[PDB]
């Protein structure tokens, strides 16, 4: 098993999984923690205004991995 809990920001989560471009959109919406973003559904991820529909589901994915191991 990966290790998910790893990472020291959002932003480099973000990196590690080349989804950087929604940087600004996490960090305007006050996901500062990624404890606070392990606990987003897929409203929270729609909230941000990702739209693409493989953008979305490589988030949720990486999301429910991360959440496993820190929830």
């Amino acid at each position: 098993t990966p290790d998910f809990t790893t990472f020291c920001s959002v932003g480099e989560w973000l990196q590690a999984i080349k989804m950087e471009r929604y940087k600004d959109n996490f960090t305007a919406a006050g996901y500062n923690s990624l404890e606070s973003v392990a606990r987003m559904t897929i409203e929270d991820v729609m909230s941000l205004g990702i739209t693409l529909v493989g953008h979305q589901k490589k988030i949720m994915s990486s999301i429910q991995t991360m959440r496993a191991q820190m929830l």
